């Protein structure tokens, strides 16, 4: 990417979950149209791949665009998908372990990204990057009741090949879980960024990482 | 001009609020005491979001009481919270309110005084629901299921529109992870035997500025 000066963390979590929002209020802001944000969220995950890489970050889980997601606007949808393929399609240029969850049931699903719905080595590897493309909390709890029993439930939700979110990371300033992998996020640690995903610095993940080696971690204990 | 601020007027209320009162072991050490003794100083805490909740006309309150994670903690602690729920909900049954206990009751960690609770119960006038999670926990609650998402244990506890959470941490412990998927979630600094007004008020204007 380009030259940072990274600080020093005395702790680091495994598994860091990232919420990309604000596209649109930053779109709005700039006198453009709602659904024009998101072809300005590409580089910003590049920026946060870069980051993860050089700090020694395992897995990063983005959240591309839910079920929920896909009741907005056509022209929303279209800049949303487009976005979210795009981006998959930059982390392939580069090294990583791929892995794109969500309902490939669906007409709504890229033809795209179905190569990407096992997990699949790019490059060098050596870092696991996740999406989550027209996926739902209700899609993946329900996946487990369906397809389990019991104790077999619970590893059997859509996601189970997504392990727990150490650290959740929300840019556009509101502190909400929009349904990201409720399993995985009952212990989290959220982090809110006030910036729009778009206005995405460097400084965000520093800050972000900070408050996670200051947290005492029981896991529900 | 009075003893207490007024209660402030809302433009935009939730529906349904959830407390974590987390912060009670870290708020006794910093005041010399053990670990265990903190849980007692935050009955009243409850008693004023309570009283601060029927004021604004609020329709429904969850509190975190434990989860059947926290009973991992040591046998003095784990006494300490289950007694402190108890007098808890007891407290409630005293005043107006349709008090509901979400938790599993197959397990002698379950305290026997609050299985009458396990079924809505209307008190004095009821006009609010207060629910209290008491040996609660997400995996048991998802799994309860065994049509299914609408058969977990926690089925009668809706959506939550607000989570306040005290002592300063900011994430869900478990609570309800079915109801929290979209909740706006507001973190308290103070620890939740330093309870005050202000931090509820503060947590409503913040809901109300919610687009
Ligand atoms: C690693 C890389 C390269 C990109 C990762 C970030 C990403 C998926 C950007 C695509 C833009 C996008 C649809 C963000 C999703 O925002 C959601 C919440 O607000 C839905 O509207
Ligand atoms: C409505 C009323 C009156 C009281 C409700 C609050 C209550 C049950 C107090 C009881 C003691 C207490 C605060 C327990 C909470 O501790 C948990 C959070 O950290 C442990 O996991």
């Amino acid at each position: 990417g380009y030259q940072m000066d990274i600080p020093k963390f005395k702790r680091l979590p495994r598994h860091i979950a990232i919420i990309p929002d604000g596209n649109r209020r930053w779109a709005l802001a700039r006198g453009l149209e709602k659904h024009e944000g998101y072809s300005s969220g590409i580089i910003p995950g590049l920026e946060v791949y870069d980051i993860c890489v050089k700090i020694g970050i395992g897995e990063v889980t983005f959240f591309g665009f839910t079920q929920d997601n896909t009741k907005r606007p056509q022209i929303q949808r279209k800049a949303f998908t487009d976005a979210c393929i795009k981006s998959v399609q930059e982390i392939a240029k580069r090294d990583a372990e791929i892995l794109v969850v969500g309902n490939t049931n669906s007409d709504i699903f890229p033809e795209e990204l179905l190569e990407y719905t096992k997990r699949t080595k790019v490059g060098k590897g050596k870092i696991k990057i996740n999406f989550l493309i027209n996926y739902g909390w209700y899609w993946d709890l329900t996946y487990a009741y369906d397809n389990s029993d019991g104790k077999k439930m619970i590893e059997n939700i859509a996601s189970a090949e997504i392990p727990r979110v150490d650290l959740l990371i929300r840019w556009g300033g509101r502190c909400r879980l929009s349904g990201m992998l409720p399993v995985q996020t009952v212990y989290s640690d959220i982090y809110v960024v006030d910036e729009m995903w778009p206005d995405f610095k460097p400084e965000h993940l520093f800050k972000a990482l900070e408050f996670y080696q200051n947290q005492d971690i029981t896991l529900g204990g």
